[PDB]
């Protein structure tokens, strides 16, 4: 339970902050959620309404998590109506795509990528501190296995802002748990949202994708896509000071089992040998 | 919950084995908790019982995990009055010392810590297994920081047998998910049991050492030392399908932020100056 | 022997580079060697000259790495003056101070801090690509321990840029490998060079701080600091297709063992038994 | 140069190790090439001997390494020949293979498996340590990626030997390095030598393996598959303290790439969606 917590949840209006969002509802925090499309944000409002919360114990923010006038609001409405912030969880973030690919990716695509899922997280971080320090809260930074340890050439960006916020979460784990704040985070593999439709891709393509990759061992062994549920149990359990306590400044990689195998494993021998 | 779930707990006559076996326990399983000392093993047993739990779901096997019919004993008798098994927690282990250190250490001493830290969890793991699919079970093992990334020179045989369970971890992940049962570990920093009383210190000793260490922030940043509550959590989260399903293959470090400190940032810039 | 082969060393107006510089001219390379200092930059040019190397092997470009017109200057005076680029050493870097330090520092120290140490990697390694690719040539990316495994919580911009600079070492080097160019990396850890002096410190403060190091052994364990020379033979190892070609996107630690003790190690047993 | 310089090279009747043996002779080092199969081991004394190195320069001895007989006659014939050891490379290792597989490959094949791949190794280092901290000499481990981070399910104990030898490689680096001894290591990928038919595979077979694995970039990024000169030129790098002299305790990975690559990357988008 998280009765009378205050959580923030970053990126809530779709996907792993959506379910994040819900769980942490259901466990009895007052929550911010927060996007930029109205409409999704709304959605993700009247799952928590639907699921028995009171509306007084939701706090909806439409912002752009990049913007300074955008994390002030987040920041100082969930303050005003709860009056303390407990939780918060950096899950906003985005493979930004502009149509190039590889090391020929402009450094503006570079820049707006590292915008998001690297400064933004920086800034809330800074912005929140004090306040999670008067409660002795949590951090949890949603990452990515496209930080390492193998290579993600197609889109170096948005690889290495994961790989950068991981050092981050090392950084500012050690720094903060000083003044009594724990941070954590989640490196999650492959996961059934709208990640893919951001990047362009229709619902219909996103789903023969997350189909196809969830069918094959070779991509996930698990037997099955990741779904924003399984990811947001564990941004839960590491924001839950009773349970993972002695977990500090570690991203524990949820992915199936993707990262476990290599390309040269997707052969066998005998079929290699005929 | 775990109700109705049946779980082997190697090493459950004290530390951590035996607060995962009452946890497990409390949340309604029925728990085989097994050791070599028959005194402690009884405690833990009371310590289930006090908690308001039957005696008919506890399975008390004195045995040596090291020993081919004391891993039979602790097997077939969970079989024969649970009828199944779900979840296999290899936490038995111990650095054990001959009086000997650095890479001066006999390989008489390695092939013992061998024996028990990696043979035993290969054997209870290939004599599990079938049981663990027709259950679409878990196994939990209990690692170690000591196996790197940083060097454990002084006892070189206990680092290098986590290491290889490590790997055995990620090995037997990918093999097993095949037939549905989940593997992953839990790489502990230092936990206050009797794992040093078993190295061959006094209580008082190993009291002073714990005591020291979890208020040395350079030691352990997260301000205490480690409990087998703390690490009992994390194997209960990881042998818990429903939460943690798509965690595979990974053994997440729980050592109040031990391994994030170097030995050269013991010493502070102004300091060093002086 | 790098005869026949022009090399660029950006930030060799000082420590690493300046040492890089000299022995790939030794090996009979075309050098080219830049800094923002011309006074260093011409004792660096000194050295190689008393090392019995022509002038004409030598091109020496005053720019700053960070704007596109000393990138253009360093990339087109070489062009000129060689006629082709074979390896590329992406050296530059440094640990921007302000002052502040922690969490606490500015997104303008971090912003700062990625478009030396990051940003202007990604740019020399675009503008640089084609002719690489005309002669399969090099690219040795210089990183640093601080992206971790540890937590760098004092300079934490510093520190996640060099772990961002390490997935774009992998990332580069699957994606450029299948044109013929090899990306690889070194991560030095503790050496006397001009590094601490950038930020700050004065001649005698610095070498105060690297004799201290150089001799505790919890800090190198070693037994010295190290010194420019011995990062510069690994990077002219990796930059020598001829004898590393089989090592694709990895950056060698070279700390003289550093991250390898924690801060817990610090503290032998029998210290804190009394 | 090796020029004044004992070394012993295990497992140097056949691949890596014979051409490691090469190498170090050419540079002017008293060599002593070891290993069970006399045909072979002549045929490396053979191309040392092409290579214009003199008889008195090459000690070859028939020995099984895991046995003591064998590594004490090792040791002795080279001091009573050379009168000291001042580099120990430790490159004997083999998949032993028995037709099981997968967790399933009993227990037996696991002691096998250590006692030559890992206990070989601790017994060597044990006793050579004497007389390479007489010398300041040098130790170079060969492990394999099969340690990680991927999973290598097929043949578990082969895989967390070589996991168990990392960490070996880093325990004894900082307890001989106290000592002027350095210790590292080469972690391989594919190379095409001799090691798929000690598991069984005629050489057509086994060419086809290789040759297979080196024309995909998804196995080998590189282009090729590693030849035995690749890895025995990181060898003689590690070897050579005049120039690697700062690094301790690391294995370099020399697999081209191929860790880099994930099983899920096989696939490309475009693919997928038809
Ligand atoms: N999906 C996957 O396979 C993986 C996802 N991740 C991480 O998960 C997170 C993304 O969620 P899913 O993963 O659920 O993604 P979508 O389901 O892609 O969710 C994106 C979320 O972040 C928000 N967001 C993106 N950019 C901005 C911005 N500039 N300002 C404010 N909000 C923004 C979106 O708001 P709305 O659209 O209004 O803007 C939305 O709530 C990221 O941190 C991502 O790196 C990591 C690994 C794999
Ligand atoms: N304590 C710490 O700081 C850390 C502990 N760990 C891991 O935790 C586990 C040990 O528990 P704590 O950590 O709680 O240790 P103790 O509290 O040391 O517990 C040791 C446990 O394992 C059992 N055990 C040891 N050897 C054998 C054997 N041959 N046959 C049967 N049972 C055996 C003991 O049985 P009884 O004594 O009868 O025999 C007991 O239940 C190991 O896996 C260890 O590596 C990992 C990192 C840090
Ligand atoms: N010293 C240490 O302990 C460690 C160093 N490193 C790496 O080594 C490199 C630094 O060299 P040393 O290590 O020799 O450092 P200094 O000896 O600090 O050398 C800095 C070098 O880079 C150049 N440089 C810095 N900023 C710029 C800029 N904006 N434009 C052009 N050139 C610039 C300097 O040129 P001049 O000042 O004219 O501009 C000089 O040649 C960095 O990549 C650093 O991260 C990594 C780990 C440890
Ligand atoms: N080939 C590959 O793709 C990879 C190889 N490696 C490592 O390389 C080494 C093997 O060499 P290649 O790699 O050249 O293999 P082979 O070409 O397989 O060479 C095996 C070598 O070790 C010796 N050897 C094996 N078992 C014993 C024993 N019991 N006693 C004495 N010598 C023994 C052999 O001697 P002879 O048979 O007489 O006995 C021979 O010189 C191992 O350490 C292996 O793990 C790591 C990764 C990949
Ligand atoms: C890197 N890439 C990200 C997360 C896992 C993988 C597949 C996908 O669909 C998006
Ligand atoms: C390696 N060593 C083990 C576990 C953490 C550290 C301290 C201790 O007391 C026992
Ligand atoms: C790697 N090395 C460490 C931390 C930053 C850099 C400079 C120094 O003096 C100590
Ligand atoms: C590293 N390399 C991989 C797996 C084991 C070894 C032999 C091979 O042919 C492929």
């Amino acid at each position: 339970r998280f009765s009378g917590k205050s959580v923030i949840i970053t990126g809530s209006s779709n996907g792993i902050g959506r379910s994040a969002a819900v769980i942490f509802a259901k466990e009895g925090a007052q929550v911010t959620i927060t996007g930029r499309n109205e409409d999704r944000l709304e959605e993700t409002k009247q799952q928590i309404l639907k699921a028995g919360v009171p509306a007084e114990k939701i706090n909806a923010v439409v912002a752009d998590v990049t913007e300074a006038s955008g994390q002030d609001d987040i920041i100082n409405t969930t303050l005003a109506k709860f009056g303390k912030i407990d939780i918060l969880v950096n899950n906003a973030g985005a493979n930004l795509a502009d149509g190039t690919a590889n090391t020929d990716q402009p450094v503006e695509l570079y820049q707006k990528t590292f915008k998001l899922n690297f400064q933004a997280v920086i800034e809330m971080t800074q912005k929140t501190k004090e306040h999670l320090i008067k409660t002795k809260g949590e951090i949890v930074n949603v990452s990515s296995i496209v930080a390492g340890p193998q290579a993600h050439s197609g889109y170096p960006y948005y690889a290495c802002a994961k790989a950068a916020l991981d050092q981050y979460t090392r950084c500012t784990a050690i720094d903060l748990i000083q003044h009594g704040v724990r941070v954590n985070s989640v490196s999650p593999g492959a996961v059934a949202t709208g990640f893919m439709g951001a990047m362009g891709l229709p619902e219909t393509a996103s789903d023969k994708l997350y189909s196809f990759i969830g069918s094959r061992k070779e991509c996930i062994p698990v037997g099955h896509c990741g779904k924003p549920e399984e990811i947001a149990n564990i941004i839960v359990f590491l924001a839950d000071r009773n349970l993972s306590s002695y977990i500090i400044g570690q991203s524990i990689v949820a992915d199936g089992g993707s990262t476990l195998v290599m390309g040269m494993q997707t052969h066998d021998l005998m079929s290699v040998l005929s």
